[PDB]
């Protein structure tokens, strides 16, 4: 004490291969200065001030907000759980370089809850700063806000993209969008111009995409009798993952053409709350922002936030509420100091 120290595992894609009872030093292939001692097959990492052949100068702090920000979804982290004093640092490392996603579920796995509830427990990022949370939960929250590109409960909810999975029929004969509408599941899941196979090769379970045969390639008045006459209902935990198949796989069509425009930075540097606000107004007007939705692109590639807001609150679609409700997430981000 303060310790755990072969308490449950830890997750490494690095492990090197004749007396193995004393202790072995290491350096981190790719990286300095990250210097580990191998007590038993252990990871275990040391910060000293004063020069120390084995251990690792004072990491500087980060300035990344430990409440409300996030993480790069882009980069691997590590993992760390430990005490320090006076000017010496010892830290039991957990996950070495790991995605946030095995990051996520080797962090809560049956084993290794005892040494994380007391002790110190940090992230030490690729850049190698420092993210030191208050307490374990802290982290936890940290990682499920970094771990998605966009905020799936947000941009599922009645103000923004709604959810309803029953077989459903958006527009209308009135509409000039009739003849482009197919069948739509979910959360916005239109089948209209979809095959079965596409769905498959897109990572869609066999038990889903053979429910929904007899509902593709249907548009028009064809979807709408279907609709009518035919209804199908999915339950909510299959229509829930249909709906996040399709909505990352949306997100990453936005993600390059924020890339490709080279604004000075990556759509993954932008918080959570803009990420999802950029992917709802997309998924609404159709994907190149560019020309569907002018105004509010062009103040994004100026990077002038407040110019954004403004451009979310002036432009008159008839989707007015839920083009105000996206002006202010920017807004919020804008207020809580996570932008600019």
């Amino acid at each position: 004490v303060p310790a755990f120290l072969f308490s449950g595992s830890t997750l490494s894609s690095y492990r090197p291969n004749i007396t193995i009872a004393l202790p072995h030093y290491v350096d981190l292939p790719g990286r300095s200065n990250f210097k580990l001692m191998y007590i038993m097959g252990f990871p275990i990492d040391t910060e000293m001030e004063k020069d120390s052949e084995y251990s690792n100068k004072i990491r500087q702090e980060s300035k990344i907000s430990k409440t409300e920000g996030t993480v790069s979804y882009e980069q691997k982290i590590t993992v760390e759980t430990g005490q320090e004093k006076d000017g010496v640092k010892v830290y039991r490392v957990m996950v070495l370089e790991g995605t946030i996603a095995e990051s996520i579920e080797h962090l809560d796995k049956k084993e290794n809850e005892d040494i994380l509830n007391n002790n110190r427990n940090r992230i030490v990022l690729a850049d190698n700063t420092v993210i030191n949370f208050d307490n374990i939960s802290q982290l936890k929250e940290f990682l499920r806000r970094s771990v998605n590109i966009v905020d799936h409960d947000i941009f599922s909810s009645n103000g923004f993209a709604g959810f309803n999975p029953t077989s459903h029929f958006p527009s209308n004969p009135s509409s000039d969008y009739f003849n482009s509408t197919g069948v739509t599941f979910g959360s916005g899941v239109d089948l209209g111009q979809r095959s079965k196979q596409d769905l498959l090769n897109d990572g869609v379970p066999q038990y889903i995409a053979d429910r929904l045969d007899g509902y593709y390639m249907l548009r028009g008045k064809e979807a709408y009798d279907k609709v009518r006459t035919a209804p199908l209902t999915l339950s909510d935990n299959e229509a829930h993952l249909l709906s996040n198949i399709y909505i990352d796989k949306f997100s990453h069509k936005i993600e390059g053409l924020f890339n490709d425009a080279n604004i000075g930075l990556r759509f993954s540097d932008l918080p959570l709350r803009t990420r999802t606000a950029l992917v709802s107004i997309g998924y609404q007007k159709g994907f190149k922002l560019s020309r569907t939705a002018p105004t509010v692109w062009n103040k994004v590639i100026a990077k002038d936030w407040n110019g954004l807001v403004n451009a979310f609150n002036n432009i008159v679609d008839g989707m007015s509420d839920r083009r105000k409700r996206e002006g202010a997430l920017v807004q919020k981000d804008i207020d809580s100091g996570l932008l600019k």
